[PDB]
Order: C-alpha cells, then structure tokens, then sequence
C-alpha cells in the first residue's frame, strides 16, 4: 500500500549521483543532513507524489501505462513511465537512470542506479 509520508533514514550514494548527473557541493552537504519526506499517494494508475527535497518542494505526477512528463534534476522535462508489479515496485528509464522503487512491509526503498553508480535512499513510512 503506497498513501503514506516516507521520512528518509539512511541515504547510500548522494555525493556519486548527484555530481553525476549536474548539482552543486553546497545543496550536496546541505541535504544530506536534512531528512526529506517523501509523500506518495496512490488513487490506481493516478500517483499524486511530492518531495521535500532540501528546501524547495518538488512535487509531479504519473499515470501507470500512459506517458508522463516528470521535471528532470539537470534539465527540465522526461517522458518516462512507471509500470507496477505486484503492489510494491515502482519500475522506470528516467535520463539513463533504472528507478527500481520497492516497497518492504512499511519502509520504502528508491534504488536509482546510473551506469556504476548505486542510489539507496530507505525512508520509512511514517
């Protein structure tokens, strides 16, 4: 069941990922110690999410199935749509980035690997 508020816990490859992709040093050691919540809320194929990310809130939408234009952190704008398996991953192809978001009894794991680099965010539902 994905409507909850998923507080971040423990946060693996921010300094890889981020100077991967195009962000800066200081918004890097900012939000690592900043804990983000990240809310989900599931309608069925509708999913309605918003990220405290740091200090500005980024929140977006997809539907599961049709194409949606989600904002990328580099550029602006990325059709890329999620398909569901089994009511707990959240499987997509964002800018060469394979989101594997699964969810384990009441935590949520977001597994965002680019290439060699390795993204574990584990935020528990709260």
């Amino acid at each position: 069941s994905f409507s909850g508020k998923y507080q971040l816990q423990s946060q693996e490859n921010f300094e890889a990922f981020m100077k991967a992709i195009g962000l800066p040093e200081e918004l890097i050691q900012k939000g690592k110690d900043i804990k983000g919540v990240s809310e989900i809320v599931q309608n069925g194929k509708h999913f309605k999410f918003t990220i405290t990310a740091g200090s500005k809130v980024i929140q977006n939408e997809f539907t599961v199935g049709e194409e949606c234009e989600l904002e990328t952190m580099t550029g602006e704008k990325v059709k890329t749509v999620v398909q569901l398996e089994g009511d707990n991953k959240l499987v997509t192809t964002f800018k060469n980035i394979k989101s594997v978001t699964e969810l384990n009894g009441d935590i949520i794991t977001n597994t965002m690997t680019l290439g060699d680099i390795v993204f574990k965010r584990i935020s528990k539902r709260i």
